[PDB]
């Protein structure tokens, strides 16, 4: 909407206190004008119509628990619009600085968030396997990454491709974690995953087993359940990209660590040079050798590394 640009100040999911960029007029609206053509978020009520209502609020303060899920989606887009601008120079999941929708307040109970093509989309679960889903920095960023791929290699969401595509939202929701810098893990969910058990997550990338998920392409799952295992292969990359940045030894293969910020470099390169709708495994080790070689040189470390990461976990 039309109006001018305010500061407003909320908590979010878990009790922390943010400021919020908003726009009044007569109300005002979880609207931030700040970021590209703008970061609007929106209140569903519950039901599944989307986008639902611009949020409006009469004072500018936002600390009811109805606001807390709006708070964060709204703040934590804006990180993540953040950390794509300065890290990659790219503005907005387009490159082009498209506004960037959210709606919380998704159904009833619905535990998942997700980006359905035009906008983020957050349940508020079912407060025993998830707490809102937006308190996640990374289920945040993990969403709107799927913006970025849709618009770039466009990964198509089945089998070998869509694990990748899930890779690369779980890569980059942790990497904006990390740039966020409050309690950054390699963990995907932790935030608001079981309130009533501490210490898990939905997914790990530095022992993706530790969820049931496989770390070796050997352990890949073949079957139809999850457009292919979308979530549960996408551990063999998860895997790939944790050793890539942090070094280790899995499965007698050692692999010299290279950091987090040459990760993102890597594979940002991949997912808009080189990847494609259909790539596979084998094709994302291609891609992701190819970047490094670009950005460091055919005989530096960073391509030694990234040919023994996908060498721990079996893609040749
Ligand atoms: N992401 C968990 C995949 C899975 C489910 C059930 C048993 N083993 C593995
Ligand atoms: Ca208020
Ligand atoms: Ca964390
Ligand atoms: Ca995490
Ligand atoms: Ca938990
Ligand atoms: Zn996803």
């Amino acid at each position: 909407i039309t109006g001018t640009s305010t500061v407003g100040v909320g908590r979010g999911v878990l009790g922390d206190q943010k400021n919020i960029n908003t726009t009044y007029s007569t109300y005002y609206y979880l609207q931030d004008n700040t970021r590209g053509n703008g970061i609007f978020t929106y209140d569903a009520k519950y039901r599944t119509t989307l986008p639902g209502s611009l949020w409006a609020d009469a004072d500018n303060q936002f600390f009811a628990s109805y606001d807390a899920p709006a708070v964060d989606a709204h703040y934590y887009a804006g990180v993540t619009y953040d950390y794509y601008k300065n890290v990659h120079n790219r503005l907005s999941y387009d490159g082009n600085n498209a506004a960037i929708r959210s709606s919380v307040h998704y159904s009833q109970g619905y535990n998942n968030a997700f980006w359905n093509g035009s906008q983020m989309v957050y349940g508020d679960g079912d407060g025993q396997t998830f707490i809102p889903l937006s308190g996640g920095i990374d289920v945040v960023a993990h969403e709107l990454t799927h913006a970025v791929t849709d618009y770039t290699a466009g990964l198509i969401y089945q089998n070998e491709s869509g694990a990748i595509n899930e890779a690369i939202s779980d890569i980059f929701g942790t990497l904006v974690e990390f740039y966020a810098n409050k309690n950054p893990d390699w963990e995907i969910g932790e935030d608001v995953y079981t309130p009533g058990i501490s210490g898990d997550s939905l997914r790990s990338m530095s022992d993706p087993a530790k969820y049931g998920d496989p770390d070796h392409y050997s352990k890949r799952y073949t079957g139809t359940q999850d457009n292919g295992g979308v979530h549960i292969n996408s551990g063999i990359i998860n895997k790939a990209a944790y050793l890539i940045s942090q070094g280790g030894t899995h499965y007698g293969v050692s692999v010299v660590g290279i950091g987090r910020d040459k990760l993102g470099k890597i594979f940002y390169r991949a997912l808009t040079q080189y990847l494609t709708p259909t790539s596979n495994f084998s094709q994302l080790r291609a891609a992701a050798v190819q970047s490094a070689t670009d950005l460091y040189g055919s005989t530096s470390q960073e391509v030694a590394s990234v040919k023994q990461a996908f060498d721990a976990v079996g893609v040749k």
